[PDB]
């Protein structure tokens, strides 16, 4: 269901910081990505609903 991160950060993220392929935030980190849902940086919180699953999927594909 979680795919392989791309729809995920297609849905959540592209709007924001851009397409994957040009993405302003390759290379995060999951501790950066759930800090900044928890701490509401640019409006992140409203993306407390994903799960730990979702935004390591979202964090891995970045990393590519
Ligand atoms: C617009 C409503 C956004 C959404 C959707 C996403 N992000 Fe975001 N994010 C936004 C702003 C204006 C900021 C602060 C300025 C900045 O770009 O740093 C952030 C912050 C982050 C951070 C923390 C900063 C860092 O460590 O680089 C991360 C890790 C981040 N954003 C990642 C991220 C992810 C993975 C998103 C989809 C789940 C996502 N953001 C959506 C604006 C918006
Ligand atoms: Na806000």
């Amino acid at each position: 269901a979680d795919g392989d991160g791309q729809g995920l950060y297609a849905a959540n993220c592209a709007a924001c910081h851009g397409a994957l392929a040009t993405s302003e935030k390759k290379g995060t980190t999951l501790a950066r990505l759930q800090s900044a849902v928890s701490a509401n940086a640019g409006g992140m919180g409203f993306l407390s609903s994903l799960t730990s699953a979702q935004l390591q999927a979202i964090v891995d594909v970045l990393a590519v």
